This record gives structure tokens, sequence and C-alpha cells, in this order.
């Protein structure tokens, strides 16, 4: 075993192949499927696992009920196999959690999962299945991470947590981890930003993360860093907003759009040079479809011309959280880090009539050969016979 | 891991020994069984292993609704060991595909998905699970390939594919794929001619293709190549035609015949010099029973005397595709390829009234010791509880 | 790896310790269990495994329907973990079968599974889940085997098969196994006896098999052969009548005992110079009850006396097939081969008012600490919601 | 692989961090759990295990009726991986039991199995899966061991075990355990000392033990040990009473305090010189709620003041039992051994209006880093349609 490089450049990519589809909701109206929302792919030198947060309970059955509840003592972090179903039959446990990280660094997992109260939540590491260290909130307001992969450089790994108000000025920290314990943290000074679970990336041995501002911007937040935890802020600039809600596409800005800024949904962004990959909802109103766009100077200008756009799910049809992951050369054999996606596929409340909410996936990676537009939906038949 | 060589001949052999059968159908009327259609069996040096298309759903729930359909964006591409269901808690995720190929060349698994649109399906070529290659479609109608495993020859797998009408002339390559990545392919040059769903094995470091005529032909089409992919043509002689629907036996062609040539099912042939091992349905109207015939000179030859005839799925019971599927001296330490062939029992629509459509599988494997024939059928009692 | 050498003497035995109880039947009544009878065990230099033929359904669907029937295509032979339930989620394919055999070499596992029709079955042997043999019917009247462990001793293997009337005269071969082919056979010389489904064990490089007499015998018939088949033949004498049905003890005989001599019930017995150990049903007349008795003298004495009795099963609680299957050195670091002993727990017809006939099991091995008589029945409460 | 040397001290540590939640009840609703209870965590130099006693039943079915009732020929020891829940498909077998320990030494698992009548039970040992000692009742009066892990310290497992009332006076013997064979047990001399249900752990290459007194004592008694088996014995002084039921926190005894004394809960301390850490459930009189509490001078102690206090599970929740388990240095690369415990939340009757009873499991590990408390219950919803 030998820890990730991570000094590579990302892949340019032309397009996205489609990667993965579970299928759990369809397939959980019978069999015994984990009801689950906040998903997330990463991967080590060896295999991809797809990270989860349950319910502690099973599609159509009773204990579903009132799922749309975000934190509570029962939802644990499990994972499996990438494109299978999430099931305690063919789970891993990795955390009590009700927000969730996880990552490779190229010799062992690490988990984050932040459990407890609202007002004093900790967050437990493990490297390896072992505990390793602990960070406890310090604003005692939610502390809160990623629902993605962090991001691993030369051994060590890179996360951002939240704590402080969904709906205001709230509290950043960027951690470097090694092994499992915290060896560094830093505070971002961001004043007028606002950071929800970042989907952060490896690049160059420098991590670049794009999150979710759910206080007043309806374009998305980006935060990098090297090793050292000396970081660069801003929003991107592109006209073609990347948030939901937000405004039909305009002129940009470089800092928090205000309009339809509240609120939001996790997403990610590719950055290259100027240039910026956005994947986002297709509706601007709600968690409606999903597509990939190419904008080759999106990251630094204001003006919402795009070169190529990509369909990935339907209009018409349920999507959600999306999140970055990457393949590592160490796992691929390419000369530079692969960019991949996952989209959530949320079904049920608030906007369809059951007692439940829960999510299926899908997965694409970036290529330099022929692909195509389509629509992958979760495709399961509402409500079920639990409701 | 050591590439497998393909540079030996075929096992001569007197008759089919039973391999496999798994019950999938009976077993899902209660159990967690994929909804499948199209499965194959590949092996590596280790181990042989079930491929089979998925409808994204589970036998006996209402997601099975409609499952005749054979293409959507909810089908997927998984495996698991040989002789066990197709399950959630035991299948492995390949791809996401509606059409599909397979096998391995010594050091790891070669998957091919073909996922999208009718008119712009892309196929996504894996190499032990990480996205190797794509190719779209050249014609924009519905390109689709094997539905069995590729051959592998020295390290590098072979497989054909189709793009066009499946009632009329279509377009038909040949790609020689080498740790995932397509190095070279050709156009076959095929006029009045029509292949669909090829049958390929590994002979004497050679690929023999048996494939489906679904234009105008009862009996089977044939390609041969070599590994710079030089290849011949044409049709299986013999008057004992090997398609369904078809004639009843008579003087053959060495071109397509006519009679009953449109549609058709996927099958498969082993050639012996100028003699043939031909696996067909028992009905010539319609996909029920199996039979392996050996015809001395029904390569070739217009007659339709044979010389074996033994039994394998009963009149009276559903059949339905057929394909070949090889084991190599690394595998079973042999001094020769071990031709073995697998059928689909297909239950459910058109022909059932049922809101679903899947199959089962058997499997058998040549020998030269005794044998017998005998009838191996499904054996589900339809209709289901949820119909 | 190294092949087991089966040259050291059985370890003597004071009593017998409980290894395993999979509770098949309960767990069945919801879970997705497999509907089985035949189960046996067997074990490697690593670990134990628990054999047995399903019935291609599941407990508790209408599937399981008829399956008090012995024979169909649809059966299979399938294993698990030791003292797991036989689940499509957790057991291994192994064969096509309705009557089988299994044991390990040292290297690789030999399956021997009989499939076809009735008048003229095969056999079909494979090594390390490679077909490497077949054996035809040559009596073309159910061509059948152990249905426990064959016996393995310096890289060759052994079992017994049957071909011929279950209720007079037939004819009986044993087999030596090397690397999955046979290298040798011969007909057992044996008129007036009656030999089915054998319980075979290695004891000093030579093999004893005691057997079932559903001709005309209440004893045991039993053969004995070194590894070049060179054999003896004979009955258990003692008074203590080992099969079931039979008459209540009294003087035995060396012979075939006449007296409820018809029909009969799998068994084995393990010999001990001129004592014997002796599995049993509690009842004389039904499959209910078993007990474990050491006869000093019942090998070769035809008296009633013994020595110890140790309760296994209660006489108000169905019990069903015995046998036979030990532990090497290579696998225990003993310094002589341990006998242990499964037995089956059949449920359902045709003595019980169901649908459905399926068996749990347990097992024990022997040994020289203290051990205790109780009853450890299948628990099952019938019928079923199926019925 | 290497013996555990268990001769470094116990981690000082000043909180508790969630490690695992099975959510077993509430996923047994629906999927496949088994019904359980005495669950306990031991772990390997590479793996923690969740063990547990079934039921030989399932939730939600039929057979889980009168599942309140402690023995029977049909309880099993199983495990499986911590956190994922107790089911026939994830699940190894360990033994046939109604009380168990287990233990690795760092070479092989070594599991306790008690079975057989109230009058004679019989415990099995094993070593790596393979029966390797027994040992029986010798006061004929439920022969009965830890339901927890034992201690391994230098290639030497230690355990204890009672046989007699438990309402009176009893017997209890500890025993030196090598490769699953018992080397030397003695018989501790502690008249008016009643032992049940002991929890172990290693710590400087000796062995502290905190039981259950069952018979007139609401304080906890305990034994240590050295790898002679040289003993000594006592009661925790501390007014912090640790059993339940119990009186209220007042002045303790360093015998066994007799207000409440009779009846109890299986439980745990951590010994760290005069000061221990004890966990205890929250209400005086029933098993409801957990706390973890710090007394500086505890253990010898029997003033009621205490440092620290932090909630496990609210006091309007259901608990059960708990136990000690501990990492070794062989497993998380620390230089002391690391302390956890797990809790069973109790599900059903006698206090719940089921026909059933059953178990899930929480449990924390040990740290000096932050830390927070909270309430993890089992969470379930009864009734359940079973009943
Ligand atoms: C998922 O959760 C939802 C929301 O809880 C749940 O739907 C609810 O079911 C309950 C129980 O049937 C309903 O509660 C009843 O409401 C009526 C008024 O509509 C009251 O009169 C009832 O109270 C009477 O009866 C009680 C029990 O005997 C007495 O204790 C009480 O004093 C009264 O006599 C009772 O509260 C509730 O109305 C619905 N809510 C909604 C929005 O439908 C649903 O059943 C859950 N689904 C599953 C599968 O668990
Ligand atoms: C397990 O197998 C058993 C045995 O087959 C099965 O029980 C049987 O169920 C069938 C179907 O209900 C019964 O068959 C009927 O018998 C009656 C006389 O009792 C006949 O009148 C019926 O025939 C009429 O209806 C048919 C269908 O419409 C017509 O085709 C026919 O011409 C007549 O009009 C019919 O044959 C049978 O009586 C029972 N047998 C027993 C012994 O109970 C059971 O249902 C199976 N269980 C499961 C779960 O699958
Ligand atoms: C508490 C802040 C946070 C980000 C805005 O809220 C989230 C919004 C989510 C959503 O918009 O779907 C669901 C989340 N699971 C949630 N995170 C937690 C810890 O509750
Ligand atoms: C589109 C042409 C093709 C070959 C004739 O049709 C098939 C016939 C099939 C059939 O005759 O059963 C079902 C197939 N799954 C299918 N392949 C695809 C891709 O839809
Ligand atoms: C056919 C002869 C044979 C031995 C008497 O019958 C058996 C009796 C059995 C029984 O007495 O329970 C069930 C068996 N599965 C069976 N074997 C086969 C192949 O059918
Ligand atoms: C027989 C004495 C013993 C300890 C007090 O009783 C126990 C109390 C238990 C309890 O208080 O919950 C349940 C146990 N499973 C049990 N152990 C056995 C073996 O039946
Ligand atoms: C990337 O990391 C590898 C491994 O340490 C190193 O050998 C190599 O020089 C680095 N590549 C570049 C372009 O710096
Ligand atoms: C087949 O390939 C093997 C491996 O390269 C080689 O050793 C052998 O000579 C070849 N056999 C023939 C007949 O060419
Ligand atoms: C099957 O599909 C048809 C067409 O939409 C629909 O009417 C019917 O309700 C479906 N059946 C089930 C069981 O869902
Ligand atoms: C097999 O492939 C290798 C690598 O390309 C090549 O050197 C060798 O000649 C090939 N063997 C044969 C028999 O063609
Ligand atoms: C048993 O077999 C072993 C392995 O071949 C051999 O070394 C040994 O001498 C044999 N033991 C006896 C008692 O013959
Ligand atoms: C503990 O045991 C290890 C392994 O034998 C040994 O190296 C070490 O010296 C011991 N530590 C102490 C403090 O005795
Ligand atoms: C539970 O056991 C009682 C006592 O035998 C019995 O009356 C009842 O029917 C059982 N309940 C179920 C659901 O089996
Ligand atoms: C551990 O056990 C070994 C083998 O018995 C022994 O030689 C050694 O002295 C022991 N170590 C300690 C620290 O006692
Ligand atoms: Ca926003
Ligand atoms: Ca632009
Ligand atoms: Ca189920
Ligand atoms: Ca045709
Ligand atoms: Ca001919
Ligand atoms: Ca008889
Ligand atoms: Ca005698
Ligand atoms: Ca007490
Ligand atoms: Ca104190």
């Amino acid at each position: 075993s030998v820890k990730l490089a991570g000094n590579s450049s990302l892949c340019p990519v032309s397009g996205w192949a489609i990667y993965s589809k579970d299928n759990s909701v369809r397939i959980g109206s019978k069999g015994d499927v984990f009801v689950i929302r906040e998903p997330f792919i990463s991967c080590s030198p060896l295999e991809c696992r797809t990270f989860f947060l349950t319910q502690g309970a099973l599609l159509n059955d009773k204990h579903s009920n009132g799922t749309i509840k975000d934190r509570s003592p029962y939802r644990t972090l499990m994972s499996c196999p990438i494109g299978e179903v999430p099931s305690p039959y063919n789970s891993r446990f990795e955390s009590v959690a009700w927000s969730a990280s996880a990552c490779h660094d190229g010799i062992n997992w690490l988990t984050i999962g932040i459990s407890g109260p609202d007002n004093g939540a900790v967050a437990v590491l493990k490297y390896n299945g072992i505990i390793t260290d602990t960070i406890k909130s310090w604003r005692n307001n939610i502390l809160r991470t990623q629902e993605s992969e962090c991001a691993c450089v030369n051994g060590s790994c890179f996360t951002v947590m939240t704590d402080g108000p969904s709906n205001g000025q709230a509290s950043y920290k960027i951690f470097r981890i090694e092994k499992g314990k915290i060896v560094k943290s830093v505070e971002m000074n961001a004043p007028n930003y606002h950071y929800e679970e970042c989907s952060c990336y490896p690049d160059s041995s420098e991590i670049t993360c794009v999150c979710r501002d759910n206080w007043h911007g309806s374009n998305r937040p980006w935060v990098s860093f090297n090793q050292n935890l000396e970081y660069q802020i801003g929003y991107i600039c592109s006209g073609i907003f990347g948030d939901n809600p937000r405004p039909n596409d305009k002129t940009g800005s470089c800092g928090p759009v205000s309009s339809n800024g509240a609120n939001g949904v996790k997403g990610f962004s590719f950055k290259y040079g100027n240039g910026v990959w956005i994947g986002r909802t297709k509706s601007i109103s709600s968690r409606n479809g999903f597509e990939m766009i190419w904008d080759p100077n999106g990251w630094t200008g204001t003006d919402n011309n795009f070169s190529i756009k990509q369909d990935i799910v339907g209009i018409n049809e349920w999507s959600g959280y999306s999140g970055s992951f990457v393949q590592h050369p160490e796992l691929t054999g390419l000369d530079c880090i692969r960019p991949c996606f996952w989209v959530e596929l949320i079904r049920g409340r608030p906007k369809e009539n059951t007692i439940w909410t829960s999510g299926s996936s899908i997965s694409f990676c970036g290529v330099n050969s022929d692909t195509v537009g389509w629509s992958w939906p979760d495709g399961a038949e509402l409500p079920f016979t639990i409701d």
C-alpha cells in the first residue's frame, strides 16, 4: 500500500460517461433496502464505494415514517460497493452520523461522522474503523460537514466543516487530517460568505472546494487551499447560476448573487483555468432535472454564454444533491486525476405524497471520447404500499 | 496473473454434461431476485460468472410491470457466481446497459455496456471496473452488441457490434480491445448479410462468431477473423436450420435461407472442420425446447442429415436465448479450449399472461465421457401474486 | 496446500459435544431459506460446510408444493458454512443434482451430482468447480450415491454408488477418484446384500462405509476397502438394530435381519475394533428421536447389551437421515482422525399436514471430555402460512 | 499473526465517543433479523465483531413467540461485523448456546458456548471453530458464563463461570485457556459474595472483572487475578451504586449493599487506581436509561460524590445489559489498552405488550478528546404486526 500522491492535474474532459445506477427506490419496493439520503461516492486504489446516511429503517416499512427529518440518533453512515443497493445485507457500518464525509489516503479509509445534539454535536473520526480523533461544535449550532468525499494529498486528507446559522453568517473551518488525527485547522475569514456541504477535490497538490450558500447566494461559493491550509475564497462568476433555487440565467457576479439566494442544494463544479464544468438542476425553482455545462470562462467571467450542455436527468424528473469524486492515477493508471460526479435522486416528502423520504443515485466519469446526453431518473412509482 | 494464450484448439466433444441451473424465477416468487433477461456466462482463470441485464426491479413487485420493454434507463449489467440467483444481495454491479458483453483476458474483466437514446447510444468500456473507452452509435439506430461473452487471445479481446435496421441491411463492426481500449476496428463488407447478437469464441488464436440474421435468414450467419481483424464471412450451410423461427429441416443454403427468415433468436454453434455442433430450439415457430445436434458436415454441407441429437429442454417448455462460453486451459488444466453453452429460459410476456418478463438459466459443458438427454426447464408456476 | 494423509486412526471418544444447529425451518418461516433435504457436512483443511439438495424453491412459497417428490430437474446441490441457514444469499452453487456426494482432498473440493432421467441418470464430477468426469447409469434404474461426504486418503477420494431396485437385489460399485477423475472402479460381489446411501470415513489409510439395506435388513450393511479397492463386506452384528424401521432390540445377526427389514433410513456407525458407536432413531417404526449408543462388542457380537447411551433428539421429536463426517489432523492439529456426525430433522410430508417437505440439521463431534445428553429438535411450528 | 501482549495499562479517558449502533429492531420490522439477546463486542487484531445469542427465530415471525424464555435448544451463538444487523445473511455461526463468551488471542477466535439441560449443562470450547475442550456443570444448577468477551494476555485467555443458585450462595470458578484448552482453573473462596455475568478486561498483564451480584448486593462485586489465577475479591465501594435495581445514591459499602440487592443486571466498570468509570442505568428500579460516571475515589471510597457524568440513553428509554470490551495496541497502534463498552437495548417482554423479546445495541470507546452526552435509544415502534 502506498499513499496517494495527488500531485497531478485534473484530466481535461469533453463529456461524461455513465458509471453507475443503483435503482435503490425501485428495488426497495420489495427488497430490504435502507431509507437513505445524502449519498456520495469515494474510491480507494482498489475500489469505489457508495457512502450514505441511513435513517435506521427500511423502505416500505413503518419506521420510514417521518424520514424527512434530518437529524436523529438513528442515522448511521454506511457504505456498499458502487452501483449496489444500500441493504443491511451488503453494507459495511462506518459510523453513527447525521452528517458525514469519507476518503481514502491510499492506505486506509478515513470516515467522519457527526452525531449528538444540535447544540453540541461531535464529529467522530475513524481511520481503518478505529476512532482516532473527535472535534466538538464550537458555535453550538449544528456542527456539519461535506456530505461528500474528503480530499487526500500525500498522506494528508482535508475537509471543511460549518457551525452556525443556515440562514445567515456562520463559521467555517478547514481541517488537515493525517491517519485520522487532526494536525491542523483554520477558520476561514469569510464575512458575507456562506459555506455549506462543500464538494472538494485534489488538483496539483492543492484542494478546491465548491459549496452551497444557503444564506444569500444563487451562485456557488468556493474555497481553495494548499496543504498548509493557506486559502483563497470567492464565488463562481458565471451568469449560468449553479444553485437551486436561482434566477433565470443572466449577468452573474463574483460575489454572492442575492436574487433567489436563500436556501439551496448541495452541488459541485470543476475548475479548468478560467473555465468551469457546472453541474446543476434543470429547474430554477425545484430539485428537478440535471445537466452538465461547460463554460470556458465561467469561473471568472460573468456572462451567460456556454459551449457544451449535456443532459443527465430530464426536467420532469426528480434530482437532488450532487457531488464530485475523483479517481487517482493510482487507481486508473492515467497520468492525471480523473473527475467524476454523482447525483442523488430524491423521492418522497416534501413534494410527493408519502410518509417517507429517500434517494437513489447515479454517477458519471469524465472522458475525452464520445458521450451522449439522456435522462437516467429514479424510476420508482409512488406512493408505496406503506404510503 | 497471466494473459490467456487462446492458441490451442477446441476440445472435441461427444456430448454435453449439465453444469448449472439457477431456478431464478421459481425462487423469485418469494425471494428478492432481479427481473432479468439476456443472461450469459463468462469465466476468468479462477471462476465462472453469470452476467445479466436487470430491469432495475425485483420479481413479484409492481416495478416488474412492463418489463417486456427492451431498452430503458433503468437496465443495468450485473453479475453473480454461476448457478446462484441474480439478487441485490449477491450481485456485483458492472455497468448501466440495455445491451452488453463481457470477458476476462486473464488479468482483468472487460465489460461493455450500452446505454442512452436509440438515436445516439454509447457503449461504455470498463477494465477492472474503470472506464477505459467509449464508442458512440455510427448509424444512429440502436447501437447493440453480443449479449454474450467477448473472446480473448494473447491479451486482446474481440467483439462485434451492430448499428442500423433489425429488419434490413445494417452495419456490422469488429473490434479489437486491449486493456479496455479500442486499438482497432473494421466494418464488415457484408451486403445481403445480417448480423445480430454474435456468439464468439477463440480457437487456435483466431475468433469464430455465430450470430442471428434478423432480416432474411433462418440459418445462422458467421464471421471469423484473426487478431489483425482479417475476416471471412458466410452462413452455416446445414439443412438443419439453427434459427427460430425457421422452416422444417430440408436442403439448406450457404447463403441466407429466406423461408421464415425474418425475426430470430440469439444462438450459437461450434465449428469442427466441416462439422458443427448446433444448439437450437425444438419448435420451428416459437421459443420452446432446446437440443444439441452434431452434424459432421453441417458447416459446409447443405443436406439435412445429422449424427447426434441430445435433448436439453422439452418441446412443451419455454426456452429463449442461448450462447457459447469457453473454459481456457489456464482454468481447466486441459490442453485445449473447452466449449460450453448456456440457455435462457424466458417466462412471462408476450406468451404468458403476466405483467412482467424474466428468465432463468441453465448451462452445459462439452465432454467426451458419457452423457444423457433430458429436460431441465424453468419450472415456475405462473402467474405470480403480482400477476 | 497439501493433500490429506488419512493414515492415522480414529480418535477414541467417550461422548458427543454439540457442534452446530441451523434452525433452518424456524427461520424459513419468514426468511428466504431453501426447501432442502439430504443435507450433509464435509470439511476442508480450513473450514466445514453444509451441503444440501435444494428443491429449487423457498420455504413458505407456493413452489415448495409437492416437495415430498425425490427427483426433479430443479434439484441442485449447494453448500454454505456450517450452522448457517441454506439461503440463496449465502449458498454456493455446486451442481445440478437429485443425489450427491462431496469431499475435500486437501487441495480442492470434489463434488458428485447425479441428475437426468431415472432410466439413464448421469453423475457429474467436479474438481474445484470444473467438470472432470462423468459416469452414467449401468442398470438404468436410478443411479444414486451417498448423500454424505466421500472419503479421501493421500490424494485419492472414494465413494459408493448404487443402481437397480430399492426393494430387491441391486448393483453396487466402489470408485477411486483423483483430481475429479475416476481412475478405478469395482462392482461389489454382494449377493443377498443391499447397499444404499453409504456413510464412509477414512481410518488408517482405509475406508469404512456403513450403509442402508432397503430390501430386507433392519441392521446396517457395511463395506470396507483399501486404496486399491480390495474390499470386505458384512452386516453389523449387534442386537441393537441400527435401521428404521426395525424390531425391538434382541439377538442380532451378522447377516441381514429380515424382521422389519424392508424400507429404512440413511445412517452411520463408527467401528472401533469389535466395538461400535451406533447412531439411530429412538422409535422403531418412524423417524422420531435420535441417540448415540456405544456397544463395545457390537460390530461382531449379536447380543443387545451396551455400555453408553446419549440422547440427541427426544422420541417425541422428528429426526431423519444421519451421516458421518470427519475432521483430519490437517484441520484440528490432533494426531488422529476425529469422528463427527450430523442429523437431518425432517419436517412436513408425509407425516405432517403440509404441502411441503424440508429439513434442518444438527451436528456433533466426538470428544473424550465431559458431555451430556439432551434434545435439540427442529423446533418449527407447523403448518406454515402457505400450509 | 502474533499473540496479544496485554502488558500495557488502560488508556486514561475523559469521555466516551459513539462507536456503533445497529438499529436491529427497527430494521427487523421488515428485514430478516434474528431475535437476539445478550449481545457483546469483541475484537481481533484486524476487526471488531458483535456476538449474540439468537433465539433461532426472526423478528416479526411467529417463531419469535415466547422469546422471553432464557434457555432452549434453539439458541445459538453467532457473530457479525460491528454495527451491522444480526441477520441469517451476514452472520457467522459460532456455537449452540444459551450462555456464552468469546475472545481473540491474536491468532484465533476462542468461543465458549453452553447448552444442554439445567441440571447438567456443558460448555463447549472452540478455537478457530474447532472443538478443543468441554467443561460440565459441577453443581448441576445452570452452568453459566460472562455474556461478554473473555480476556487474553500473552496467549492465555481467561473467563469466569458460575454454577448454583442465582438467589443465594453459588460457586464461582476462574479459567485459564490456551488454544481452546483449559490448562488451569480455581474456585473462588467467596463466602457471602455473588458473581454473575462478569465483564473482564486485561490491564498490565492481569485481569479485572466487574460482575453482577444477583443475591444481595446493589453494588457490583469484582475479582482480579494474574496469569497464575492468584486472585483478589471485593465490591466497588462507591455510594454511586452500579447495579439495577438499587437504592438512591448514598453512603456505600466495600461489601455487598443489601438494600435492593436481590436481582440485578449485567454491567461493567473500569478501575483506575482508586477511581472508577461506572456505567449504569439511569433508573434505580428498572432497565431504563444509561450513563457513564467518573468517580475518582469510587473503587475504595464509600461517599456518593462524583466528578463526571455523561448521558448515553435517556431515562425514558429502554436499556439493558452492558459490558466492557477493549482494543489492544496490536489493533489501534496506541501504547495502551483502550477501554470501550456496549449497551443492549431490550425491547418487548416483560415490560412491553408483545409476544417476543429482543435487543439492539450501541457501543462507545474511551477518548481524551472532546465528547458529548445524548440519547441513542433503540427507536423501534412497538408492537409489531406479529405483535
Ligand atoms: C405515519 O405517521 C403518520 C402521522 O402520525 C400517521 O398518520 C396518523 O395516524 C394516527 C393513528 O391512526 C392518527 O392519529 C389519530 O388522529 C385522530 C384524528 O384524526 C384522533 O382522533 C386519534 O386519537 C384518538 O384515538 C387515540 C388512540 O385510540 C386516542 O389515544 C385519542 O385519545 C383519541 O381517542 C388519533 O390521534 C393521525 O390522524 C394520522 N395523521 C395523519 C396526518 O394522517 C401514519 O399512520 C403513520 N404511518 C405508518 C405506516 O406508520
Ligand atoms: C399445492 O398443491 C395442491 C394439490 O394440487 C393444491 O390443492 C389443490 O388446489 C386445486 C386448485 O384450487 C384444486 O383443484 C380443484 O379441485 C376441484 C375439486 O375439489 C375442481 O372442481 C377444480 O376444477 C374446476 O375448476 C378448474 C379451474 O377453474 C377447471 O379447470 C375445472 O374444469 C373445474 O371447473 C380444481 O381442479 C384441488 O382440489 C386441490 N387439491 C387438494 C388436495 O387440496 C394447493 O392449492 C397447492 N398449494 C399451493 C400454495 O400452491
Ligand atoms: C443544518 C444546515 C444544513 C445545510 C443548509 O441543512 C441540510 C439541508 C438538506 C436539504 O436541503 O435537503 C438536508 C440535510 N441533511 C441538512 N443537513 C443537516 C445536518 O441537517
Ligand atoms: C434492436 C435489435 C435487436 C436484435 C434483433 O433486438 C433485440 C431482440 C430481443 C428478442 O428477440 O428477444 C430482445 C433484445 N433485448 C433486443 N436487443 C435490444 C437492444 O433491444
Ligand atoms: C431410489 C432409492 C433411494 C434409497 C432407498 O430412495 C431414497 C429414499 C429417501 C427417504 O427414505 O427419505 C429420499 C431420497 N432422496 C431417495 N433417493 C432418491 C435418488 O430418490
Ligand atoms: C440463571 C442465572 C442468570 C443470572 C442471574 O440468569 C440470567 C438473567 C437475565 C436477565 O436478568 O435479563 C437473562 C439471562 N439470559 C440469564 N442467564 C441464563 C443463563 O438464563
Ligand atoms: C508526483 O508524485 C510522484 C510520487 O511522489 C512523484 O514521483 C512525481 O515526481 C510527481 N510528479 C510531478 C509532475 O511532480
Ligand atoms: C500456446 O501459447 C503458449 C504460451 O505462450 C506457448 O507456450 C505454446 O507454445 C503455444 N502453443 C502452441 C501450439 O503454439
Ligand atoms: C402496469 O402498467 C399499467 C400501465 O401504466 C398500469 O395501468 C398498471 O396499474 C400497472 N400494474 C401495476 C401492478 O402496477
Ligand atoms: C502475445 O503478445 C505479446 C505482447 O504484445 C507479443 O510479444 C507476443 O508475440 C504475442 N504472442 C503471440 C503468440 O503472438
Ligand atoms: C502419516 O502420513 C504422514 C504424511 O505423509 C507421514 O509422514 C507419517 O509417517 C504417517 N504416519 C504414520 C503413523 O504412518
Ligand atoms: C510488553 O510486551 C511486549 C511484547 O513482548 C514487549 O516488547 C514490551 O517490552 C512489554 N512492555 C512492558 C512495559 O513490559
Ligand atoms: C404464542 O404462544 C401461545 C402459547 O402456545 C399460543 O397460544 C399463541 O398462538 C402463540 N402466538 C403465535 C402468533 O404463534
Ligand atoms: C509469553 O508466553 C511465552 C510462551 O509461554 C513465554 O515464553 C513468555 O515468557 C511470556 N511472556 C511474558 C511477558 O510473560
Ligand atoms: Ca442559495
Ligand atoms: Ca461564459
Ligand atoms: Ca423478504
Ligand atoms: Ca432469422
Ligand atoms: Ca449433414
Ligand atoms: Ca432396512
Ligand atoms: Ca453388545
Ligand atoms: Ca443486585
Ligand atoms: Ca466518590
